[PDB]
């Protein structure tokens, strides 16, 4: 008689690595009460109905879906029977118990942040729209500006495409926005870190200073940079970490609701403003 | 079917090198096995972990460091892993797959001389990591073989805590005299360094590489395409060594053999 288990299936952590937070705190949570945990993490060349099956073979007590990158998790609807919960996805069709960031909050109080610290008209630079996580953060920024006096549709919007590959032409949407050296913006918000770090470089490159000259937010407060940035980036935590254990609770106190439940995303306001 | 135990150190504090334990877990997949990751986070305690991993009794044991260091758990704890990747046993001699930090420096190091740089500011990683010295042995070899004696540059080594990526900005400026630069190009001990230098000279006014080439280590999967420009810098094999790791048990390999990776140079446009 082996201790109760917790089966995981990761969709895309090959691709991004950084969301191994929630991996990590399903485990952390599962032991912290008597718990074990396994993890099935599916690449390219592998296919679905073998990699579920792979991870039946353990006989789970529970199962977490989770992609490392907020996505709509595009597998077969008969698949998408078998989870308990979802971790940072959603299920379009089946209803289930599902853990994912406030999007909408967490660019709500960083913009607010923004614009109460005495800023006016940032530039905004948003991830690829059809991600679901873009439209959400722009309602909160758009809440922030409104609720500022601002109309969120007078400043300048900009949406990168689909790919790594795109990070490289924020820099042209950065100095487009520049007329003889001078900015026609106060700020920038930008999707991401990612986002940031291309700003950063442009910015400090065309000898403007940050943010005495220009004030710059991010977002997701990635573990692989965030303090790095000179000066420190004010940015917004993605909560991976809490996402991994209330999905690990749902199933340890055999929770039977399959609410969408939205976890805080908190404000790091650092010295970018 | 056979499987294969994992034990991660510390993918708490470093989850970069998580490409060990994906490789491992894709290899064994490759060859009929299953394989399955137990992490030691800080708040538990070793005897406790190593006894959950043989609970799952697997027939190979791979003990594994995101971050290449030594070790440091009880001898009588190493004893029981069948190979080490990213790591080396001090006292007992075990199977051990490593990056060959000598060979990844050396031809970074031999491509910037070889561009045309002469005098390099060398930003070193902590002392005491293992990895330090062996790149710097590659480093003065590419100098020497130039007819640069590496002890005429500028060298300095980082404190161990990631709080000290904020010293590199002074240590830069402490080498620029009146916004002139006494170095001509910038080798990095990782692209954390990189990112740093990369901020502190364009703030400065400076040009990469028309003004400093920049040369980096481990390209990060996070950034190392986010530079501008894309950094040079050198692939740490993490890869190759939990593949390397997991062949080691599928085909019930014997040998106790330290067994040095390739770090393949990759050339972008800070050169």
């Amino acid at each position: 008689a082996t201790p109760s288990t917790i089966g995981v299936l990761a969709l895309d952590t090959v691709t991004t690595p950084f969301s191994v937070e929630i991996t990590l705190s399903i485990e952390e949570t599962a032991r912290a009460h008597g718990w074990n945990s396994f993890v099935v993490n599916m690449f390219s060349d592998d296919r679905p109905e073998a990699v579920v099956d792979l991870l039946l073979s353990h006989r789970p007590d529970g199962i977490i879906f989770t992609t490392m990158g907020l996505r709509q998790v595009p597998l077969p609807e008969k698949l998408l029977t078998l989870p308990c919960v979802l971790a940072n996805c959603e299920s379009l069709s089946q209803p289930v118990a599902s853990y994912i960031p406030d999007d909408e909050q967490g660019q709500y109080d960083a913009v607010k942040a923004l614009l109460a610290a005495g800023y006016r008209r940032p530039l905004c630079l948003h991830l690829p729209a059809s991600q679901p996580a873009t439209i959400r953060r722009r309602r909160g920024l758009e809440r922030a500006c409104r609720e500022a006096g601002i109309e969120p549709d007078h400043l300048s919007h900009s949406y990168m495409g689909q790919g790594d590959e795109h990070y490289h032409d924020i820099p042209a949407v950065v100095l487009a926005h520049i007329r003889e050296g001078k900015p026609g913006f106060d700020s920038v918000i930008c999707g991401n870190d990612r986002i940031a770090f291309m700003v950063y470089q442009t910015l400090l490159g065309q000898g403007l200073r940050i943010p005495q000259d220009v004030a710059v937010v991010g977002y997701d407060n990635m573990v692989g940079i965030g303090d790095l940035f000179l000066p420190p980036l004010s940015t917004v935590q993605l909560p991976h970490y809490d996402i991994g254990r209330l999905s690990a609770l749902h199933i340890i106190h055999g929770d039977n609701h399959r609410e969408t439940r939205k976890v805080a995303s908190p404000w790091l306001p650092r010295a970018s403003h």
